[PDB]
């Protein structure tokens, strides 16, 4: 998901949509806007599909005033595309709205927490709802108008003791100002910004990645720190404060293997530069490892592996060519009584130029392998292309535990890699060979950019989960969620 | 603008759908199919918009039929966005549907000799729908019914003889089949594919682009030759058959620039390949001419550019990196009352990576220049993120004349090379310096491909307009057209 923050001198209808444009890719199931007016009330839009689907002229006219967030979304368990999209908002106390990206993995505690002892009804599956409700309630202990920016800072630190996960949040608070945070684990992406009109007069923006800052015009300040809260005011007024106890940088290190746009600095560290080490690494370990075979090309699997594939080809002394050319436009499926002689799935996604792979030993390079279904089909799609040899190379590490902190991945049990060893993977897929990035490797090539970083957050590669509260229980309860999730959206 | 064209033995609805998907990058305007259902009647779905926003379920579901014409629209002269789309169709003879991709020189002159000779209405300004009546009036001198397929080739001959531009065309006549044909010069794309169900079933089709057989998984049969003509019936039969006098093959050099997609195959020659080959050729030609400037970098704009940038780099032994990333998703701008227009942007489509620009020498490299007004921005953009020498290479050669074969592109007035020096345009731009391809190096390197080929259809290059009917005069008629345009577009 993608969140974006703007308090400005002037109508940020146009750049909240703008913004949320190019921050589009990190999810395209709905997307929402909501601003405070000239008479201080909430302006609210939210619905599925692009940001392009979901604001037209109408919506834009009514998104009045010079404050607002908006958020895309990106399907998970307990936000299917049944379910209500952000930003959410309660009424009181004062007026609360908020996006979030990341996820609560104690948010089934938070939900019974907020009912018993504030009778708070949480009206969604959305983490996101229960995060503004602790949020909100923490607010209600202060008794008097207007609040001070501690108050606001108290409760946001309240807040952190209270939930659990990784979270990169803004909101907005009726008559006070916009707030947005980052975890105490700086899991999350989030950074700030800010745009000089005249003397005195500077307008600030807050968002998952700094291609949001770049599109506007904005300058970037800095990136918002572990456990940090920034608080703006209506009066333009920029303040700031650490409201975690032991904030630690331990950056989500699959923004950088894909999820992000390659243009973004994401704490100090250039997502392309990195993408680029990534493959400096694998090439060498494929130098070193895949010594006696003849590979004749190297061709990367879109989007993401391009400039990594490149890379490799450089250090292997290949040639690279553009074998797989993505069809931009996907279309529906439509269901009709009968459907004969239906397209190849994978043919809806990629389209093999068949010229770069007649009789070459070829080597693929993809970003990851999750389920495996699709590596086993773009193989496949590979070998019809006239391919002999047909090797993959990954510029993840083997998946082997799925992600709960903000990233939809599949359960334990469908990730291919969890519970088997490179060469069963190799089998199941079909590859004649298969080659993984080995995780220190990609620490390595990450932490290059930014040796301040020591520890980033890889779970999904060892299991290793920063905030140690996953477990069994909580996996289980997810799977709950997406269940209602699928019963929900196969009801529409 | 794209078409497609199955003659199959099941439902073919989806799948048309599917290769309109692939050739979408030839038109986004507007989208339609025709079918002919199980009653030998015409089943048609045309709006504005992306394929995937024209055809919803219900849709769908009319479209019944196994046979069957799509098209994909760019907005020309004369077939403005508030136009009517195609596919047309009369009601007589029999029952006529056609959709192509190209124009009609003599146009003009066509509508008056229907109107005078077969009291025929044309009640749109799109030269197809002229084609179409042309093409019915020829069929209309039969009285035998069925038609033969000789009936059928003489009056597509017949047709041939009367119009002049370029053109690749599709069309079904109820009752008989679907034919499809290509303008004597084999200026506009056109394919032919083959699917095997059984001993005795196949399933044919026809598209611009390979990638349409490619999707579907039809085998690639051949282009379908300059002047010849294909008829498959409805019981399955293919028939061929040269319906011009003297046809040659003179492939529009455009679609290997910038309009078709990489993957496909126009006339024997990978456009890929055509691509990287272009690169060649710029890169030693720059290697010569700029032989003492200090380049450090060479950075594409995305996106048809990126493979031959990598081509250059490699010619001039400098470093190739990602500097500018399209933004995949763009919106509209609102018009909002009260607030300021700021209707000016390629930072909307494009975002620069400061950290590939700083203190450094850049070489830009685009695939072609039009009105020069992007390419201004672009430079611009690049010295906003702290480049010092900005340098442009332009994959293809001077564009100084309008394209009338089907290829959209602004009047001569608009173009900057139109009475123009390089200089003159370097300064016009802003950059350090400016080059061009030679247009006989272009040739090289897309007939290093395919060295059948004689010419090329270069007159956006040299004004070389091979059907050796346009003039000043015709030119105007065309700008009277864009004005009637604008204003209809103006309207809505
Ligand atoms: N006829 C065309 N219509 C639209 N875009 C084009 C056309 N020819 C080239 N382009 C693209 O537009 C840029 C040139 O446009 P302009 O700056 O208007 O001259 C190139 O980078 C191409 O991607």
């Amino acid at each position: 998901c993608g969140i974006v923050g703007i308090a400005g001198v002037m109508p940020v209808n146009q750049s909240i949509y703008d913004a949320l444009t190019v921050l589009q890719h990190r999810g395209q199931d709905a997307a929402g806007i909501i601003t405070i007016d000239a008479n201080n009330c909430f302006r609210l839009r939210k619905a599925n599909g692009l940001v392009s689907d979901v604001f037209e002229a109408r919506h834009m006219q009514r998104l009045q005033g010079n404050m607002g967030i908006g958020h895309v979304r990106y399907p998970t368990a307990g936000s299917s595309s049944a379910s209500e999209a952000q930003p959410f908002y309660v009424n009181s106390p004062y007026g609360i709205t908020l996006a979030h990206n990341g996820n609560l993995t104690n948010a089934h505690e938070l939900r019974k927490k907020l009912f018993e002892e504030k009778r708070r009804h949480i009206n969604t599956t959305s983490d996101s709802e229960i995060l503004l409700n602790i949020f909100a309630s923490e607010l209600d202990n202060f008794r008097h108008y207007p609040l001070e920016a501690d108050n606001i800072f108290a409760a946001i630190a309240a807040t952190n003791r209270l939930i659990r996960g990784a979270y990169a949040c803004v909101a907005m608070i009726i008559g006070h100002g916009m707030v947005a945070f980052r975890d105490p684990n700086g899991i999350r992406p989030l950074v700030l910004g800010k745009r000089d009109i005249d003397e005195n007069r500077t307008e600030y923006m807050v968002a998952s990645e700094s291609v949001a800052l770049d599109t506007l015009g904005f300058d970037f300040l800095r990136d918002v720190a572990p456990g940090e809260a920034i608080y703006i005011t209506e009066e333009g007024q920029l303040f700031t404060r650490q409201c975690a106890d032991n904030p630690v940088s331990n950056p989500c290190l699959f923004e950088y293997v894909y999820f992000a746009r390659p243009d973004s600095f994401i704490d100090k560290i250039s997502v392309y530069s990195a993408r680029v080490n990534m493959g400096t690494k694998l090439g060498e370990k494929i130098a070193r490892e895949w010594e006696d075979l003849d590979i004749d090309v190297v061709i990367p699997i879109p989007e993401t592996s391009c400039d990594i594939a490149l890379e490799i080809a450089r250090i292997l002394g290949k040639p690279y060519r553009q074998g797989f050319v993505k069809n931009r436009y996907v279309g529906r499926t439509f269901i009709m009584p009968g459907q004969q002689l239906r397209r190849k799935s994978v043919r809806r996604k990629l389209n093999a130029n068949r010229a770069e792979f007649r009789d070459k030993n070829v080597l693929l390079v993809d970003d990851s392998i999750v389920r495996g279904t699709t590596s086993e089909q773009i193989i496949e799609m590979a070998r019809e292309a006239g391919a002999k040899k047909v090797y993959l190379a990954s510029a993840a590490p083997e998946i082997r535990f799925p992600n709960v902190y903000g990233i939809d991945m599949p359960s334990a049990t469908e990730l291919i890699a969890h519970g088997r060893e490179v060469d069963e993977i190799r089998q199941i897929i079909g590859a004649d060979g298969l080659i993984f990035q080995d995780l220190n490797d990609l620490i390595d090539a990450v932490r290059a950019e930014n040796p301040d970083i020591q520890q980033f957050e890889c779970s999904v590669f060892n299991g290793v989960y920063v905030t140690k509260d996953v477990d069994q229980g909580y996996l289980d309860f997810l799977d709950t969620l997406r269940n209602d999730d699928a019963k929900a959206v196969q009801r529409q």
